[PDB]
Formats: C-alpha cells, sequence, structure tokens
C-alpha cells in the first residue's frame, strides 16, 4: 500500500483504540458518580435524546435520568443530598467491559457489570426507609449504547438489568428482590419510567433469571460459531 | 528514521495495543460464558491443541474443555442445561489483567483473577447435590497462554488456580475446600483430567497456599529487580 | 497536513495509549505484590523521591514504602515473611481505572479502587494479633500520581483512602474502623508516617465519610459541566 493508504489505515486503527478507551471511561466515571449519589454528573454523560432503562422501564432524556438518579435513588439513600454522607455506603464496583464499536465509528455497544455493596450504618439507620435492608449486595449486567457526537462519546442508552440481590446477613440464596419490573409510568408514579418496555423485553427479578444476550460476537469463531457441534462432545 | 521505518514502527506498536485488547476480551468473554454454564462458547475460544488446567489436572482439546465445563460444571450446577436458569447464581467476576505479548507477536501470557458468587436459591435447593454449599464465594488466579492463529488470538492454555473458598454463612477463615488436586484421570474418572500435572506443579487447596509466580516482569525495574537490596530497609 | 505532521501526530497518539496501559499495569502489578505481602516489589514501583499516603500520613521514599508495607503490614499479617503463607488471605481486588496523562506526557494521575478480602484461617488464628478481626472486607479509593522517568512510568504518589471496613460476620453497617488518621510520626511511632497531612486533608474513617474529589474532568462536558442546571430537573 502507498504511504497515504498506510497513514489513513493507522489513523482509523488509532481512533478505534481511543474510542474503546473513551467508552470504558464513560462507564467507570458513571460508577464513581453514582457511588456519591451525584445525579447531575450522571445526566451530563448522556446524549440529549438518550435514555436509561431500569426494571424494564425507560426514563427519557436529562429529565428522565434526573428522575431516576435524583428523585428516586438520591432521595431514597441520602434524603436528597449530593454524597457521599456519613454512614451511607453505595459502592457500585464496575468491571468486565466488552465494547464493540460500529464499523463507521459513530456508534458503539458495550457489556459491563456492577457489584454493589450498600447500606445504612447503625449511626444513621433511623434515616433508612422502613422496608429497606440495612445492608445488602446487588449485581447486574449493563448492555449499553453509545453515540459519537461532534467527536465526543456519550451514553445513548444505559440499560441496567439487575440480576441478583442479597441481604448481607442471609445471602443471595435466601433473598427475594422486592423490586419488580415497572408496572406504573410517570406521572401517576412520580419515580416511574416514561414508558414500559415491550412484554418480550420485560425481566422478572431475582430469583427469576433470564439471559442478557451478548452484544459481542464470539471473539474467536464470530458468525461461524454453532452451539450444536460442540454439545456433541459433552456427557 | 525514514517514513518507511516510522510507518513500520507505528504498525507494530498499534498491532501490540490491539493484541492486548484482544487477549483481555478473550478472558472477559470467557467469564460471561461460564456465568451462563455455556461450555460450547468456552470450547470455541481455544486453539484445537489447547488445554485447560483445573485442580492440577490437564483437560486437552475441545473434548477436554467440553468434559470440564459440560460433563462436570454444567451437570453439577444446572443439571446439564445451558443457562442461566431460575434461582442459580454462578457469577465469576473477572478482573486485574496483566498481559505480556511475546516479542514476535505470535504468543502471549496473561495474569487474571476471578471472584465467584455462587449458589442455589431456596426455590431450587432440592436440585443441589448433597454435600454442596447452598451459597459460597470462591476466588482464583489465572496464568494463561495464548496463540495468534491466522491473525486471531485464541486460548492455548487456561490455567485456573483456585486460591480460596468461603461458605456464605461462615466465611473464608471457617471454610475448608472439599476440592483437592486431581488424583484420578479420565476415563476411570468420568470428569477427571487427561493427565495430572507433574508433582512439582501440584497445588493443595485452601487453606493451603502456594505462590502463583508472576508471568510479568517487574514493570519498573525488569530483570534489575533484586529483593534483598530493599529487604535491608524493613524492621 | 503533511506526511511528517501526520507521522508525528500518530507517534504522540500511540505513546498516549501506551502510557495509559503502563500506568494501569503499575496499579494491577502493585495489587498482585501486596496480596503476597511482598513489600520489596512494591517499593521498586516508586520513583526514589516518591511517597505513599495511608491514614492521612505520608511515608517518603523506598525507606517509607518499606516501613509501611514491610515493618507494618508484613509483620502484622505474616509475622515478617514474604507471602503467600498457609491460611492467610489478603486479596486486594483492583479495578475501575480512570487515568489522566498530562499534556506533556511526563506525568499522570489515576483514580482506582480496591476491595480486600482478608483474614486468618482457623488453622493459624493463634498467630492473629489480639484485637484484629479474624476475617473482614475493606474497600478504598486511590488517587495516585505518576512520573515518566527515562521513558519508564513509575509511582510518584500512591494515596490510598480507606472508605469502609466490615467484619465478615457482621457487615459494614455494624463495623467501626479501629484505624484512625495518623496522630504520631516516625520515629516515636515505629510504623508511623514521616509527616501528617495538613488538617484540611485529614480523613476520619468509616463510618465517617468524605468525598475523594475526581482527578478526571467530566468526560462529556469537561469544564462546561455545572451541577445547578441539572439539579433544577430533580424532585
Ligand atoms: O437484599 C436486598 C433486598 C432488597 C433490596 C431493595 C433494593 C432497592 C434498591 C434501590 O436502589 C431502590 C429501592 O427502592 C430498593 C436490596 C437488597
Ligand atoms: O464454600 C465452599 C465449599 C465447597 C465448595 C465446593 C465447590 C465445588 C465447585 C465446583 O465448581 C465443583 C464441585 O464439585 C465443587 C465451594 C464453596
Ligand atoms: O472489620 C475490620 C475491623 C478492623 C480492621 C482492622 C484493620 C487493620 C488493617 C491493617 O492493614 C492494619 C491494622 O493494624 C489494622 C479491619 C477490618
Amino acid at each position: 500500500a502507498s504511504s497515504e493508504s498506510r497513514l489513513a489505515a493507522l489513523e482509523a486503527r488509532v481512533t478505534e483504540l481511543e474510542d474503546l478507551n473513551a467508552i470504558r471511561r464513560l462507564q467507570w466515571a458513571y460508577g464513581y458518580y453514582i457511588d456519591y449519589n451525584r445525579p447531575e454528573e450522571v445526566a451530563g454523560l448522556f446524549a440529549k435524546d438518550g435514555a436509561v432503562v431500569f426494571l424494564s422501564g425507560e426514563y427519557v432524556g436529562y429529565e428522565g435520568v434526573m428522575r431516576l438518579y435524583g428523585t428516586w435513588f438520591q432521595n431514597l439513600f441520602t434524603g436528597g443530598r449530593r454524597g457521599p454522607v456519613h454512614g451511607l455506603l453505595l459502592d457500585h464496583f464496575q468491571l468486565q467491559d466488552v465494547i464493540t464499536i460500529a464499523p463507521d465509528g459513530q456508534t458503539a455497544k458495550g457489556r459491563f457489570r456492577g457489584i454493589l455493596a450498600g447500606g445504612w450504618h447503625d449511626d444513621i439507620v433511623k434515616d433508612k426507609p422502613e422496608g429497606m435492608p440495612q445492608q445488602f449486595w446487588e449485581s447486574g449486567i449493563y448492555e449499553n449504547d453509545y453515540v459519537k457526537e461532534d467527536g465526543v462519546w456519550k451514553i445513548k442508552r444505559l440499560d441496567y438489568m439487575m440480576q441478583w440481590q442479597a441481604d448481607y446477613e442471609t445471602g443471595w440464596s435466601k433473598t427475594i428482590a422486592h423490586l419488580q419490573p415497572a408496572a406504573v409510568c410517570f406521572p401517576e408514579n412520580p419515580i416511574g419510567p416514561d414508558r414500559l418496555l415491550p412484554e418480550t423485553e420485560v425481566r422478572q427479578t431475582w430469583p427469576h433469571r433470564a439471559e442478557v444476550p451478548m452484544s459481542f460476537a464470539h471473539p474467536v469463531l464470530a458468525k461461524a460459531f454453532a452451539v450444536g457441534e460442540f454439545t456433541k462432545l459433552q456427557k
């Protein structure tokens, strides 16, 4: 290839490596904001026509993102204060990024997950809502969408599918999630979604389980991967 | 240097950054497959002359990988069903990659680790084998080998060295691993390895401990690192 | 742009991607060393005029780093032996890197965090100091400084701000940290810091909380981010 072909090929390859970093950074930054109950910084990560999906409900735009992370999560955990605050733990450990940039470099998908250690210390337990566990673990999978807007990566769709909860004292095997897929929309429900997902995308919560399909192709076999050939070797 | 020297140097540097991403992606993808008890997708990540090492035993090729992840782990946790399934948690959180690409770019090593949250919900506990903990934590270190085959990175050797287990209710300090280094080979043992490791590589399990040497050089001092100079400053 | 402008721009972009990898590798390598109570390898990661900060106290140079990781942590957990050792767990799971390289490429900052699973098995509990929990969780945030010295990235300042502790049996909501911000300097205190932080940087420990400001700019809005505009949308 010519020097011009090689320079252009290197520019495209280096942009894709930068894109992957930038998308990972959005999720890791998102984590550090939500650990502090700081919904503004979270809302700022989104494209203006973006959305967040939580318990099979869509929260649209800056308004929806502030309703979920502010009106609901902040009022629940800190009584409507930017955190962190005395005795309140809400650590959403973020990991295991598998990001796929579209061929055109203008959109992307990414799989991630979180494990949360949460709760109210004995010092502040009188501030905990009746009905909330004092201390708990949660984990869920993210399958998110991203857009590159005027050369900046932003969150287009954050889709958090909670997978399991555990009361600290009892564990996942003895815990039922009280949170269930959304049934009531905003404004009837002041902390509810703009719209429910379609029935085919509605997920029941722990201990109910459903696959979250991979946004990534099989990294070795791509579309050549077929389950059945391998299954023949199992007993 | 000439434009040709600079282009070739940039091509090699950008390939090495892509190689590191690709190798990390194999381990993160491996994780998301094993969380769903999907052994086929796991087997597909391996070179055909690859192997997996588990409890000081080698399982060779697609056949061995399907025996460990299918005949053993899938039959144990889901009764031989592709997951996920109701009430069954098997989340192997993957992290802390330190990858070393060979100078020739055709092989690699990588250190990783996993922490597992596992168990049977009360809803399905009657499906749990007698003798298994209802709910547990495990963690282990991976020191893996990779090959670049026809321009695609694949797993050559996955070596998972379990380090500790904890019953959920009691913790690591009160838990003994029932799993011990392999003693019986397939086919006598229908879920056993093709071959045992050599005695010098056999690891006893928690609370027994043994170092897993680092596949990476000291990242600041490389071969110039010597323990004793520093030890002089400790009291 | 000319071929020369494009080559130089690509060299700078590829160096920045390599820099980010190298800085992440320091923290991940640091983790694997401290899990083995190997302070020498930790000390080797530091610039000679580097420091480590722990409980609002600065430990300067190789001498200080060996005092904290050797004289204190190694003597505490393994009785002054390089690990790992029978029945002693000290796994500092490292994750969630957000690294910012200075424009000149000669320094960097990075946010990270750790979650620790620690303790003495029943087999060795008679070796545990009176007053230590047999088994516990801890987590903290790192905001670190790095220098590129003769083309090698090194730790200039490791600042570990412990955020929460939990006795295994009781959880974070029922645990008070016994560790408090440093009050006594070395040499009066044989395991104490060279210097205390200034009062304005002193942190009280769990369940006391204080923000650890982000070393990174808002990744979408940068300095254009303002909290108040968004807060208007919350109820
Ligand atoms: O073990 C557990 C049992 C119940 C729960 C409830 C969680 C919860 C979390 C939210 O963010 C909002 C909310 O309204 C409820 C969590 C853990
Ligand atoms: O706390 C614990 C006590 C015992 C165990 C046993 C684990 C185990 C895990 C496997 O994948 C297969 C198996 O046959 C056994 C796990 C946790
Ligand atoms: O639940 C917990 C209660 C107390 C502690 C104390 C921790 C500790 C950790 C160190 O590295 C050194 C030390 O002198 C003390 C930890 C956990």
